[PDB]
């Protein structure tokens, strides 16, 4: 193995422009073809990342420079771009692409709720009304103190959904008997297995309290969907390579391929600091760390906040040179995001971009960029450097490497 270990960070939703294919795809009935989520941040709000373009990230091909983001004439790194190939825009599309899969079955997201086929199904099987008013995206803490009261006097179930493929079903547990929910969330499992209803994951939610003051109970179930054929991280697993999985990626995976679950992050610097450690650990001599950051689209991307992403990429920048004093000689860091979501766009939705990929090891014997890519390429690197299988496509950039 040329590098003992790979450390590949996803900044999430951070995307460097609109992909060839992004009119395919839309944002509140806008195609995705003008957003540029780095790009339109740096011209607007400014963006000052000068760890990363040493590396080289104002290196990456562009029809038109970041405006903040200078070329690097003496890089520290290898950079490029990389394209989706999959169908979908959504994370565990691009997650599971960048592990090697081509998606060509893209989940569904419903920003105006569920369709009634999926609604009407549920309530003739549950024999309980669902409230229509909260069938849309919604915090699931305030879906619950809108309409928690209504439900504990009538019994109906409060089906909600966020940004992801997911359904979500809160169900106050005096009133609707656990098991009940449970037969509930496998019957909605079942039903949504198919486009136009291919839902990621299925939630119970149940709770307890009393109005105005609700507590969610650890009685939660999540029905998930595993990649459905093996990725890479099923192929170094197999072999046994260890696969340490920081933030969303156990999730965003359902566990599959993944020999140690480091956990949820409280925040990306608490996500930061995880990796840090567990690149610390003495038990890590060989294999593959892969964290997902996603303050990036969670708290920015989604809410149209360009100033708060901003910051958000800048503090990510500032302790970048942490994580890379904690790699050993012969790792590899790779940097890359799984879409974009352009804070200064229409809609409240991801948008098809390519996303950076930056490369850095100490080991380097030269830099500069690399011919543009595809994300399944980031699997195949990790593949051929381990000596494992590809999975489903992608093809290596090792030999830039070395
Ligand atoms: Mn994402
Ligand atoms: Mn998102």
């Amino acid at each position: 193995s040329t590098f003992n270990r790979i450390h590949l960070v996803v900044l999430d939703s951070v995307g460097i422009g609109a992909a060839p294919d992004a009119n395919n795809f839309s944002n509140a009935g806008v195609p995705d073809g003008a957003s540029d989520t780095l790009g339109h941040i740096s011209k607007t709000v400014g963006l000052n990342v000068p760890n990363m373009a040493k590396i080289g990230l104002g290196n990456i091909p562009r029809d038109t420079p970041l405006k903040t983001v200078p070329a690097e004439n003496h890089p520290t790194g290898y950079v490029t771009k990389l394209e989706e190939v999959s169908l979908g825009k959504d994370t565990m599309t691009g997650h599971w692409e960048i592990m090697g899969l081509n998606i060509t079955e893209p989940f569904d997201t419903f920003w105006n709720g569920f369709p009634e086929e999926i609604i009407s199904k549920i309530e003739k099987f549950s024999g309980r009304k669902v409230i229509r008013e909260a069938n849309k995206p919604y915090s699931g803490t305030a879906v619950i103190d809108d309409f928690g009261p209504r439900q504990m006097e009538t019994g109906e179930l409060i089906i909600y959904t966020s940004a992801d493929p997911v359904l979500q079903i809160a169900a106050h547990e005096d009133v609707i008997p656990l098991d009940e929910l449970y037969r509930i969330c496998e019957y909605a499992r079942s039903i949504t297995l198919e486009r136009p209803a291919l839902l990621g994951r299925i939630i119970a939610r149940p709770y307890v309290g009393k109005p105005r003051n609700f507590t969610r109970t650890a009685n939660r179930h999540d029905y998930a969907l595993s990649p459905f054929a093996p990725t890479v991280l099923n192929k170094l697993a197999d072999a046994g390579v260890s696969t340490y999985a920081v933030g969303k990626i156990n999730d965003i995976f359902n566990g599959s391929g993944i020999t140690n679950d480091m956990g949820h992050n409280k925040s990306n610097s608490h996500g930061v600091d995880t990796l840090i450690k567990t690149m610390g650990l003495s038990a890590f001599t060989k294999g593959f760390s892969f964290t997902n950051l996603v303050d990036f689209d969670a708290l920015y991307g989604h809410r149209r906040n360009a100033h708060g992403y901003r910051d958000c990429l800048h503090e990510f920048d500032e302790r970048l040179p942490e994580i890379i004093a904690a790699m050993k000689v012969d790792d590899l860091l790779l940097i890359t995001a799984d879409h974009g979501n352009d804070p200064t766009y229409a809609g409240t939705d991801h948008t098809r971009e390519y996303v950076p990929l930056l490369a850095y090891s100490p080991s380097f014997t030269g830099n500069g960029v690399l011919p543009v890519g595809h994300y399944a390429d980031i699997s195949a690197t990790i593949a051929d450097n381990f000596g494992v299988d590809t999975a489903m496509i992608g093809e290596s950039f090792l030999d830039k490497l070395i």
